[PDB]
């Protein structure tokens, strides 16, 4: 018998042969520890997607009533809540949990250390003529610099997206910057370049592939590559815009996940025992009972697999990085 337990896998609920198994009562003790966050998450659905809210409020309401009353898994029945245990990837109830987050651009107000890569606001017409290479070489006046970032590649991802969040590190709130304009040069595919060079395989090309490539190469190498795209993007300050997933609903850290729309539709409520990790990123045998809502999707997120949205910034990125563990999940539904 081969039953590994190094990644959080457990084998105390027997074998499952159906995608969803209705349980008398979840094999989980205590109450969810993220009630507050869950309430905030539901509110976001009520305000940002009234159509989805109206389709799942029966579940949200029942769950909320259960939580205020105590939140003990042994008392869910009286609220009409049914718990459907997921089979897991190994058919033993072990569901795959990865992590994901919203990256932030670290920046400073003046050139210093690694922060040598300026992000610009719209310059006058004449200044807009310069190609990327020329701007890199100092074509634009310093007065149009919005911030000095520590990553040329991150600046390019931002160019493609059209917006991004900048963290100046001074404790102030995150600054959101949105599309303001562009230079006079047509863009060229950076993805295409690293493909024709045999750096990345055609099927592996994604924004994350380009992002990762920049992290493992020198700025000199990144600059050389980036210069192949003469287009350049200009930005403007914008009032904060909360991060939304594919359901167009603002995501709340560790209270929302990305899931397979085929087996777990958006708005679906999840009760999960999430494996706890330390600073090193290792499973210590401890679990966390959380309530989460499927509000996003992904290309590599299919089947008995959930990607827990960790939030925004470096801390969230650390958690989202070393996350590839297993836990138990019960879909909560109201008895028809």
């Amino acid at each position: 018998s081969s039953k590994p337990t190094d990644r959080g896998q457990q084998y105390k609920d027997g074998k499952f042969t159906q995608p969803f198994s209705l349980v008398n009562q979840p094999d989980a003790v205590g109450a969810p520890i993220n009630a507050g966050d869950f309430a905030e998450q539901i509110n976001h659905i009520r305000n940002s997607s009234p159509r989805l809210y109206g389709n799942q409020s029966n579940v949200y309401n029942a769950v909320q009533e259960w939580l205020r009353a105590g939140g003990d898994t042994r008392n869910m029945r009286q609220f009409g809540i049914d718990a459907w245990q997921m089979e897991g990837a190994d058919n033993y109830g072990n569901v795959q949990f990865t992590g994901y987050y919203t990256p932030v651009i670290q920046a400073r107000h003046t050139r210093q250390g690694e922060f040598q890569y300026p992000i610009y606001r719209m310059p006058p017409k004449r200044g807009r003529l310069s190609s990327r290479a020329e701007i890199y070489a100092g074509a634009l006046s310093d007065k149009y610099i919005l911030a000095y970032s520590n990553s040329l590649m991150d600046n390019f991802i931002m160019d493609v997206q059209g917006s991004g969040y900048i963290d100046f590190g001074d404790g102030s709130p995150l600054n959101f910057f949105s599309y303001a304009g562009k230079n006079g040069h047509a863009y060229r595919s950076i993805g295409k370049v690293i493909i024709d060079r045999g750096e990345v395989k055609k099927e592996d090309m994604s924004m994350q592939a380009i992002r990762h490539w920049g992290e493992t190469h020198s700025e000199a190498e990144v600059r050389e590559l980036l210069e192949q795209n003469p287009s350049f993007v200009f930005f403007k300050p914008q009032s904060f815009a909360p991060v939304k997933g594919a359901s167009a609903v603002p995501l709340v850290g560790r209270a929302s996940v990305a899931s397979d729309r085929s087996i777990i539709p958006p708005g679906t409520t999840l009760l999960a025992e999430v494996p706890l990790l330390d600073n090193n990123g290792k499973f210590n045998g401890q679990y966390e009972l959380r309530l989460m809502v499927a509000l996003d999707v992904g290309g590599a997120i299919k089947g008995q697999h959930f990607a827990i949205y960790q939030g925004i910034g470096p801390e969230a990125g650390h958690r989202a990085g070393w996350y590839n563990h297993y836990g138990r999940v019960w879909v909560l539904k109201t008895a028809p």
